[PDB]
């Protein structure tokens, strides 16, 4: 690599570095943004109480269903727990009718009945010795004062469903099922992080936190009634100070002040650029979705100050979000030194030829901005336990980048290694660590509508007082 070349990594080094003091310091105003989240006053963070005010003791057994309502496709999934930290699962999709996102309130709520009809006459067809309980995992801008209600914000994902917002999905749900004589009962509506948390929980008793590291982030954690403030004067007595309550944090919204997350240019750009500026900001800086745009902007300022890509058409270059996930993943896979697959994806998707110390350059640019991901990402874990006290934990994990990302298990466990200067040889040793969450828009959904079936056939509040 010639001078110029080295001076130029040191300068992305120096960009991209996330040092041990400095995840430290993150972490501290994280728990400062987490407690302030919970205030009567609230902060950035949502911190959305999930309505779940028990832990599953992994005893628990029987069948449940759950109902997960994607953009083009339905699941519905039956969970049959073992009582032993353990289950069996069945699923169906159904593709969703091309007209339906775009249809009426009945539609919608008839085509979901029909097919859990058609799912739960396959599974029983002799009938049920008791209504199937159902959790629903309802992936769109909602709210709800208790667990067994959602009232719809507003549609996302391209879908238009009249007569839908503002209204509580619960009830017209149970309705379409009701008319076709179906024994099931919706008793929980949750977010997808809530379930990664309660199905972890019931198969790994170690569970802490569940965390989604994918195009989305999110964590969810329990916390302790008498640490939220702003439910003070709002529970009724049977959900005392005591009481565990699932926190749904909503947490991509951390530091959009801007106070404390190291961002550079190319964030700058990537966040003026965005559908919200100024909102998300942490999300944009630890998601997945947007790791190769970091690079597609510093390739960028390289040419255009004359360093790299010299003799070449860098017109496909200019296009936000050309590069997706994908590209740093491949280049840091890249076997051999003289980086092979790489100059392939770039002479293939972008028409650029390169040399060898160029591709040296964006595999040590890819690493940075993978490996800052990741330290970022596990601030926030590090921010629950500690806001907690769990110096042990199982972190609970899902999603694309911690699923497929080249090495994030190893970056991830580095940086907790890293802020918690443990002495400790083996990645699977240290305190606190990331394993493999169970399923949370199924089967933590299904587990959800057991553990609140409980409290519910006791008469106990799964919300607010009055509602």
């Amino acid at each position: 690599v010639p001078a110029n070349l080295m001076e130029q990594i040191h300068g992305l080094e120096t960009l991209f570095t996330v040092s041990s003091e400095k995840m430290r310091s993150i972490v501290k105003h994280f728990i400062s943004e987490l407690d302030k989240g919970l205030s009567k006053k609230g902060g950035n963070i949502p911190m959305i109480p999930g309505w779940v005010v028990e832990y599953p003791t992994g005893k628990e057994t029987g069948d449940f269903l759950a109902l997960d309502l994607g953009g083009t496709n339905l699941r519905v999934v039956l969970v049959k727990l073992g009582g032993n930290h353990d289950f069996d699962t069945t699923q169906n999709k159904y593709r969703l009718p091309d007209h339906l996102r775009t249809g009426t309130s009945e539609q919608l709520w008839s085509f979901i009945a029909k097919c859990l009809k058609e799912f739960v006459d396959e599974w029983y067809p002799d009938g049920v010795s008791e209504p199937l309980p159902l959790g629903f995992t309802f992936s769109y801008p909602a709210s709800q004062k208790k667990i067994n209600s959602g009232v719809l914000q507003r549609w996302t994902k391209g879908f238009d469903i009249e007569g839908v917002e503002g209204h509580d999905v619960v009830p017209m749900l149970q309705e379409q099922i009701e008319k076709l004589n179906i024994p099931i009962n919706v008793v929980a509506l949750i977010n997808d992080t809530t379930g990664t948390l309660v199905a972890s929980l019931y198969t790994d008793p170690q569970t802490k936190m569940g965390i989604i590291i994918g195009t989305g982030v999110n964590g969810a954690y329990y916390d302790v009634v008498s640490g939220i403030e702003k439910l003070e004067g709002l529970l009724p007595e049977d959900i005392g100070p005591d009481s565990p309550m699932a926190i749904n944090c909503e947490y991509g919204s951390f530091d959009n002040e801007h106070l404390v997350l190291p961002r550079t240019k190319y964030d700058v750009i990537i966040d003026e650029e965005s559908p919200r500026p100024g909102q998300q900001a942490f999300e944009k800086m630890t998601s997945g979705y947007y790791l190769g745009e970091i690079m597609r902007l510093v390739l960028l300022d390289l040419y255009d100050s004359g360093f790299i890509f010299k003799d070449q058409d860098i017109s496909k270059l200019k296009e936000a979000y050309v590069m997706d996930t994908s590209y740093p993943s491949k280049i840091e896979d890249d076997p051999f030194e003289n980086l092979e697959d790489t100059d392939d994806l770039f002479k293939t998707n972008l028409n650029i030829e390169t040399t060898v110390v160029e591709r040296k350059l964006i595999r040590k640019l890819a690493e940075l901005v993978g490996t800052r991901a990741a330290r970022l990402t596990v601030c926030g874990v590090s921010a629950i336990c500690d806001k907690r006290g769990y110096k042990t934990a199982h972190i609970a994990a899902d999603g694309s980048v911690f699923n497929r990302y080249p090495g994030y298990k190893e970056k991830a466990a580095q940086a907790l290694k890293d802020i918690y200067n443990w002495d400790v040889e083996k990645m699977e040793d240290h305190p606190i660590q990331l394993v493999a969450a169970e399923d949370g828009s199924g089967v933590g959904a299904a587990i959800i509508a057991c553990l609140t079936q409980k409290r519910l056939a006791a008469g106990k509040s799964v919300g607010i007082k009055g509602e």
